């Protein structure tokens, strides 16, 4: 168990209207109170990017934290099937956890 990572695609409509802003969201749950720091590293088709924004930790019913990082994406990039990777680091993790998502597969 310990911290877990989930990655979500942009809202379909956001990717279809240039006026909208599509974002890929990385959620980390069960982050402990003893080791609350979480580091996020994002990559697009393998290229690390730094425009991701982290949300303030949120206390959960089970006395752990939920930490979310949001990455704005280029409409074109997503529609073309570029791959988005979120790598999560935390003291309680023997190694960083990484998830990948794209319009073609996701998960």
């Amino acid at each position: 168990g310990g911290p877990s990572v989930f990655l979500f695609p942009p809202k379909p409509k956001d990717t279809l209207m240039i006026s909208r802003t599509p974002e890929v969201t990385c959620v980390v749950v069960d982050v402990s109170h003893e080791d609350p720091e979480v580091k996020f590293n994002w990559y697009v088709d393998g290229v690390e990017v730094h425009n991701a924004k982290t949300k303030p930790r949120e206390e959960q019913y089970n006395s752990t934290y939920r930490v979310v990082s949001v990455l704005t994406v280029l409409h074109q990039d997503w529609l073309n099937g570029k791959e988005y990777k979120c790598k999560v680091s935390n003291k309680a993790l023997p190694a960083p956890i990484e998830k990948t998502i794209s319009k073609a597969k996701g998960q």
